[PDB]
DNA sequence: GGGGGAAGGACTA
DNA sequence: TCATTAGTCCTTCCCCC
């Protein structure tokens, strides 16, 4: 399989400056703004020029603005970049039948019927680069490899703008040689376990006792990386359908006070069935962020879909049940609706 | 033993 | 007053066959 991997450079921030060009070559800052007080909320992207400094995706934006008060702070138009990312991934269509739309911004195409070799994939590489710059003045960094692992690390490789294929030969040496925690699906705790095992690398996975694996990052994780460092990891590309869809905001101000709490759950449920359009979901889930930042859900599942009307009466009795249960102060709220019928 | 759900846990972008 | 938003897959605990 020859798998080739899009990935949108800075994709918020990028489109900001497409839509606005006086941007350009000036550190831009995109940013969550959660109305609890002045620049509070955290940053969702920032091009190159203001990434060199440290100001990037996560960070609070008060961080961001001790760091480069200057930047240009912009807030997130999350439909804007969504329709313009609909259309890239429209142009995508054209390379291949074979496409997964990961995100907002990644796209892999098995391109295996469609090139004979690697010097043929980057050529398709290339000129898919230029169909999106010439369209949408949009720059992106392909990544090319016999699996989608090995695919988009050649993007992390290669980003922004670029294009890098990471061929058979290349893919043993970072078998041996790749930092494990680079590799996709290894967060930090899971980086944290296996240093603790002396697993550095992928390689290192194969000479440590299944069960020790197993029993420290769980039977999935260590089945992934072992796979990956045999060379017969197989996940096909498959298309994508959403599972879930949902809307979680923050409150002005913590509160376990149910009117308090209400207002902004309905809210939440107003947009997210605005998002649904037309999908009809048979199980809600209400979701609390508390105070401390942990993460609480109850849900419900029906054996017929909900109506926004059931929606609003069920999510009060889940926020109770939430409520009931934990005994903290929530500090964001939302919903998430799933098994669509 | 393990299918399936609810809720938490990690990770991703 | 640091700490967004959105979505996916996995683990754990429990009921159940
Ligand atoms: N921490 C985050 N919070 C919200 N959105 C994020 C976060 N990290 C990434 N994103 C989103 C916003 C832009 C979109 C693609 O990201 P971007 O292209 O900037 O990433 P990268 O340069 O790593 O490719 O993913
Ligand atoms: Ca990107
Ligand atoms: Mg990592």
């Amino acid at each position: 399989m020859i798998v080739l991997f899009v990935d949108f450079d800075y994709f918020y921030a990028q489109v900001e400056e497409v839509l606005n060009p006086s941007l350009k070559g000036k550190p831009v800052v995109v940013c969550v703004f959660s109305g609890r007080f002045e620049d509070s909320g955290a940053v969702a992207t920032a091009n190159y020029e203001a990434r060199k400094f440290g100001v990037k995706a996560g960070i609070p934006i008060v961080e961001a603005k001790k760091i480069l008060p200057n930047a240009v702070y912009l807030p997130m138009r999350k439909e804007v970049y969504q329709q313009v990312s609909s259309r890239i991934m429209n142009l995508l269509r054209e390379y291949s039948e074979k496409i997964e739309i990961a995100s907002i911004d990644e796209a892999y195409l098995d391109i295996s019927d469609k090139v004979r070799d690697y010097r043929e994939a980057y050529n398709l590489g290339l000129e898919i680069k230029n169909k999106i710059l010439e369209k949408e003045k949009i720059t992106v960094t392909v990544g090319i490899s016999k699996n989608k692992v090995f695919a988009k690390i050649a993007a992390d490789m290669a980003k922004p703008n670029g294009i890098k294929v990471i061929d058979d030969e290349e893919v043993k040496r970072l078998i041996r040689e790749l930092d494990i925690a680079d590799v996709p699906g290894i967060g930090n705790i899971t980086a944290e376990k296996l240093k603790k095992l002396g697993i550095n690398k992928l390689v290192d996975t194969l000479s440590i006792e299944f069960d020790k694996l197993k029993g420290m990052i769980g039977e999935a994780k260590a089945k992934y990386l072992i796979s990956l460092a045999r060379d017969e990891y197989n996940e096909p590309i498959r298309t994508r359908v959403r599972k879930s869809i949902g809307r979680i905001v923050t409150m002005k101000r913590n509160s376990r006070n149910l009117e308090e709490i209400k207002p902004y759950l309905f809210r939440a449920i107003e947009e997210s069935y605005y998002k649904l359009d037309k999908r009809i979901p048979k199980a809600i889930h209400v979701v609390a962020v508390t105070e401390d930042l942990d993460i609480v859900s109850r849900g419900r599942t029906f054996p017929h879909g909900i109506s926004k009307e059931t929606a609003y009466s069920e999510s009060v009795k889940l926020l109770q049940k939430i409520l009931e249960e934990d005994e903290r102060k929530i500090r964001r709220i939302g919903v998430r609706f799933s098994k669509f019928i």
